[PDB]
């Protein structure tokens, strides 16, 4: 109905490689031809050939078969080939704009679904817009041709019986729709009452136990008896229906065929007529039928491929992440408070985190603490507008977050846990994730000394120009731990989050571990989702959250001498 | 491989019903000769009558066709009733037997599925072996009968062209398969190694934080942007194979063409080629492709349908309930004993009951008393022989219960609940279940006074002739309840079970129902799953039942002294 907003819509995305549908509907109208032209040549085969018994005539026929054969395998490559061309291009450049957008959405819309299915729906919604109205654009211009073609060529060698054929067609198959229409009325009525019968006779083998107590077994048999047999002639009453239908719909075409000889009994027009041009009438006229079923699949097709097409600018549409921030930070001092913090994540009722007032200072490092639930991950994303707040301020250099770029405040925070962004490249540059070329191999090298990882490197093929395979298959926690470590060391990221509640702590070479986080929380601030003793004691803060509120604050003997939920907590390790 | 054990097994059922098998065979030779003469007026039409221009031949031919097709829709309605007819026969009639059938086995058998969806399974079935084996009778004799016709009227108008045709087709359909099994690999091959690339790309929006935090987006983007490319590639990869097959697949059958007609320029083959006999040859050659393509499926449709009867042989092939019994009870005393009976459910262990004994003298009524298990109910099921025991005896006069005849032991019984067997009839035949010429309608009357039901089928249509509807509708629980004593009152049944577990208890007319229930017991054996106080207190004997043992025994206030689970129970009302 409106499919072609749709189309207009994505046209220019198209436009450019225009070309090559240009030369796939040459191409098609050429193999179009062809058909056609092999059809024309029933004409002097019989006529030229056997009506002359010139037997010259089959000697070239041959050679035209296999001429137009090559012919039309030829245009059928080229045609098919510039389709499969630009429908590639047009799939791959609208999957290239649909990526770009949703890397850039709220992290909202990435937390509805997974990624994982939401690129399988879009690279096959992607690839059902391009077949269908590809496979559209190639029965409009191939069947419209070859119907074109065929109704020249009929009227051409006999004008007076294609009038009659022409007529004819469109009364018979109105004849037979309306028949086949009166004989799916008279079935369903008598579906509907067979399904009743059924029913009725599917529950009579029930109470089995009261008929075998009472001893009314012969009795159920001939309810049953006649039960079945009234089945059987319901079975009878819809088959002699049925197996009518066709046989009527056969004398109804029948008497269109008759007529038309009869007609061609007159000599108006059987002076215009051979046994070649009635050949090729005939064979031309049932020719049509195919391109014209084609023809009338067209609209469906084309807008279930502009339905596809809806899906994927719906999700262009769909807006993007909130930047009006104006300032850009160079580099943070450090201090980054939360002041009455209040913060409801969307799509609920019932806060994550009531009046939050904390204060991280600069080159400090503060502890969050808590059960599984508490808070503890929201407070974090917070810091990294992943979404933002309803109430209260959270400030970095006296400012709020929201008066700066995102880009900008995001450049300043770094990142450690086990479940670090890993992906198929050499070390070194997983290590530098972007900024390969602003570090050099001096440099990372002393990022990956210090984070304790030439340990297991140098013990490698390559040392740090080993691939790390099919999402970062080599490593064990424990080194991707060190790999985190090493990222947030190369980039002299101002502020620090470490999660470790992901991060597993078994692990042979803890030491090594604590030994590059000490290294790294070295006069940078750093917030952390704690669970290590190591850390969580020897933090210069520690705060306790508990059903998204603050219940208590201060260093690790103030609090456990509170004998609280801190000491509750210490007690069973956090976990 | 075996299935024609199966069908020599089920022949005899059909052979009854041969004539109409004769006659829809005739039918559809002659079906299939009219096809072929059709065809076979190709020749005259483009010879006797566009070759000496006699316009005769177009005002017969019209008569000729509609002829043919006359005689055709006949003889299609004649095969395709007569076929209706004895599938129709041979369904009914083995439906018949298999319920029959069934009607007769184990309770056991009835437990473990419901009846509702074996009937239904047992219905399709049925039509499903009917349908696939007649099918592929038709299309055996019809299209052996076409292929037949054509290839006589083939190598009559033409053996030469017919055995050039006969020899190619072979080799060409060789060529095709060949061809495009060569490209089922190809296409395979290149299907894995999609699927690879998709699923790498499928992931790689996944850790969109970590992403964010450290600003990899425009990485992100450089690795999509590869990824999408290297898809569209193998994309064209694909089409570029794919779309040649077709092409070199027409090719070949193109250069079989042409050699035809090659082949038809030497004279030894075109001297006896006219016009008409060339279509007619290529008419009937094409029409052979349809009824041979049939053919090779033929063999899956009867297979396909001897499975079918497979499942319907297996369910007339399990054993029906054990009757060695070989005494015949014309009326018991009533003296009933259960001795040390142990049982077990089949397809278990954990026995339902342990060491069962228990005494119902003539006359007396025994009350079954217990929590929601217990084995209440087990034990009136033993009664009957629904199942039979692992352990110990129960007597009927003073022989075993499997010394008597399953129906003169169940002759004796009777059975009283709200589930009763109500089906649709009249009120008069639902009381006299069995035995409708046996009892008057004044004794069907006074069982149904001395019931207190005719407090209620006075008040109603035609009065005890009013009909139950579809599966008993008209009915509430204590009408179900006070009809089935009207039953078991009209049978002067020396045994009497009484199932209060199901039927309901806060029903208007509970007294009248309680005077019926008096009115029954009256020096009668009785068995009863007892929860109304009513009777349970009445009761000669009651016995406690818990898990499958018996813990109590003995009178009302007997067993409420001694303050144990009979106690329990009557405070809680049993329920």
């Amino acid at each position: 109905l409106s499919t072609w907003q749709t189309f207009r819509r994505l046209w220019p995305t198209i436009a450019p490689f225009k070309a090559g549908l240009i030369v796939a509907g040459i191409a098609l109208i050429l193999n179009a031809a062809s058909d056609t032209f092999m059809l024309s040549l029933l004409k002097p085969l019989l006529d030229d050939g056997f009506g002359k018994t010139d037997r010259s005539v089959l000697l070239w026929m041959p050679l035209v078969v296999i001429g137009l054969m090559i012919l039309r395998g030829i245009t059928s490559y080229i045609s098919s080939y510039c389709i499969s061309w630009v429908s590639g291009k047009v799939v791959m450049t609208m999957r290239r704009r649909l990526f770009g957008h949703m890397m850039g959405m709220p992290v909202a819309f990435f937390d509805k679904q997974s990624t994982g299915t939401l690129l399988s729906r879009i690279t096959y919604d992607s690839e059902q817009v391009a077949s269908s109205s590809s496979g559209a654009l190639i029965t409009v211009v191939r069947e419209g041709a070859s119907i074109i073609g065929l109704f020249i060529m009929m009227f051409y060698y006999s004008w007076q019986l294609s009038i009659i054929l022409v007529v004819l067609a469109p009364i018979v198959s109105i004849a037979i729709r309306v028949v086949s229409k009166r004989f799916r009325s008279i079935s369903k009525n008598m579906q509907n009452t067979m399904g009743q019968v059924t029913t009725s006779a599917e529950q009579m083998l029930k109470g089995h136990k009261e008929v075998l107590i009472f001893g009314g077994q012969e009795v159920e048999t001939k309810r049953f008896d006649k039960v079945s047999n009234k089945m059987r002639l319901q079975g009878m009453k819809m088959v002699s229906a049925s197996s009518i239908s066709d046989p009527i719909i056969q004398l109804i075409a029948s008497l269109a065929l008759a007529f038309v000889l009869y007609a061609a009994s007159f000599p108006s027009v059987m002076d215009s007529l051979t046994a070649g041009t009635i050949t090729v009438v005939f064979s031309s006229m049932i020719a049509l039928m195919r391109p014209l079923k084609s023809l009338t699949n067209v609209n469906a097709q084309f807008q279930r491929g502009m339905a596809a097409c809806q899906t994927l600018f719906a999700i262009l549409d769909s807006e993007q992440e909130k930047d009006e921030g104006k300032r850009v930070i160079d580099r943070a001092t450090g201090d980054l408070e939360f002041r009455n913090v209040t913060f409801t994540y969307p799509g609920r009722e019932v806060p994550a985190l009531r009046n939050i007032n904390l204060k991280i200072p600069a080159g400090k490092t503060v502890a969050l603490v808590g059960r599984s639930g508490s808070g503890k991950s929201t407070i974090a994303s917070l810091i990294t507008r992943f979404y933002d707040i309803d109430e209260g301020h959270i400030l970095m250099d006296g400012h709020d977050l929201r008066e700066y770029t995102l880009a900008s405040l995001r450049n300043q925070v770094a990142l450690v846990s086990q479940n670090v962004h890993l992906f198929n490249d050499t070390v070194a540059n997983n290590i530098a994730y972007a900024r390969t070329e602003e570090y050099s191999r001096e440099q990372i090298e002393e990022a990956a000394r210090m984070a304790y990882a030439m340990d297991f490197i140098n013990k490698m093929d390559n040392g740090l120009d080993t691939i790390i395979g099919e999402n970062g298959v080599l490593l064990s926690g424990g080194q991707r731990q060190r790999i985190a470590i090493a990222r947030a060391l190369l980039r002299d990221s101002p502020i620090l989050i470490l999660d470790e509640a992901t991060s597993a702590l078994d692990t042979e070479s803890e030491r090594a571990i604590q030994a590059a986080l000490d290294e790294l929380q070295k006069n940078r601030t750093s917030l952390v989702i704690a669970h290590r003793l190591s850390t969580i004691e020897q933090a210069d803060e520690i705060v306790v959250v508990e059903d998204g509120i603050i219940v208590e604050r201060g260093t690790h003997s103030e609090l456990l001498a509170q004998h609280g939920v801190y000491a509750q907590l210490h007690k069973m390790q956090f976990g």
